[PDB]
RNA sequence: GCGUUAAGUUGCAGGGUAUAGACCCGAAACCCGGUGAUCUAGCCAUGGGCAGGUUGAAGGUUGGGUAACACUAACUGGAGGA
């Protein structure tokens, strides 16, 4: 759902440089962007169960990445959820 | 068979009959034209009344909760031919 420009913008804002697409912060920010963007799709299409399975995978993938970041560097974790607006 | 050989008629009094309320009193009812919604039934307009004490619906806020909902606890709130 995310376009190329929007994706590239996130990589630059959370990565080390322009092609640090793999860092945990970038991945979590990318997932957060798609999850938030898809809230408008599922408000209109409540019965799109097949797409929602893909969304719930993003949610669980983000939870696992966050639990890993919190276990490695708590400081990086705290900054990340604050910038993104996540409860935990 | 009915008649012919038996005086009627007009007053007055009386007996009966007829039409009339027709010896007197008495229905329940039927019809016609009026008077009544100051009681009461319903409605319409415009005003008033309901001591005191209870119960605690929806909603709201805050926290928990969720990807977001849902959900949940407290506080608040003051529903009802209660
Ligand atoms: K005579
Ligand atoms: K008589
Ligand atoms: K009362
Ligand atoms: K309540
Ligand atoms: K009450
Ligand atoms: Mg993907
Ligand atoms: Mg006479
Ligand atoms: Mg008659
Ligand atoms: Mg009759
Ligand atoms: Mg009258
Ligand atoms: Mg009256
Ligand atoms: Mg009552």
């Amino acid at each position: 759902s995310l376009s190329t420009e929007a994706t590239a913008k996130i990589v630059s804002e959370f990565g080390r440089d322009a092609n640090d697409t793999g860092s945990t912060e970038v991945q979590v920010a990318l997932l957060t962007a798609q999850i938030n963007h898809l809230q408008g799709h599922f408000a209109e299409h409540k019965k799109d169960h097949h797409s929602r399975r893909g969304l719930l995978r993003m949610v669980s993938q983000r939870r696992k990445l966050l639990d890993y970041l919190k276990r490695k560097d708590v400081a990086r974790y705290t900054q990340l959820i604050e910038r993104l607006g996540l409860r935990r």
